[PDB]
């Protein structure tokens, strides 16, 4: 399962990727539980596209400190060596080659990647989520 970071709930917005029920999910709705007052997150699984919901974790790490948090995935950043048929050849920081790295069909990433890739390949990075063995490019950056 994906490595994670803890995100304060005040810093979570629609479109952020959270772990919901153990699954990396794009947040599509943020609401407050009437029963508990806590934030509830409705999200779309990046891989399966199924809906998942999870409420915030309330913790009390110190006197008068009440924290509502969620987990987000730790993104990896890969270089793009080539693009072929909806997948890319990516390279990790240590030179490990991923031949068939899926690109998520989300927010026109493939077209944005293609565009950025045609006008300087070396500066194109993909942000990659790695869940339960599976990896996928879910965003891109230019260095």
């Amino acid at each position: 399962a994906s490595q994670t970071v803890t995100i304060p709930c005040h810093h979570i917005r629609l479109g952020d990727i959270l772990i919901l029920q153990g699954r990396p999910c794009q947040v599509i709705r943020i609401s407050t539980s009437a029963a508990t007052g806590q934030h509830r997150y409705l999200g779309v699984d990046l891989f399966t596209k199924q809906l998942h919901e999870e409420s915030s974790f309330v913790s009390n790490p110190a006197p008068s400190v009440v924290v509502q948090t969620m987990l987000g995935p730790v993104f990896k950043q890969y270089r793009v060596l080539d693009m072929q048929d909806g997948s890319i050849v990516a390279m990790t920081e240590t030179g490990d080659v991923k031949q068939n790295l899926p690109v998520i069909d989300q927010s026109s990433l493939w077209n944005r990647l293609q565009k950025a890739f045609e006008s300087g390949r070396g500066s194109v990075r993909v942000l990659v989520v790695s869940d339960h063995g599976r990896e996928m490019a879910v965003d891109m950056k230019v260095v």
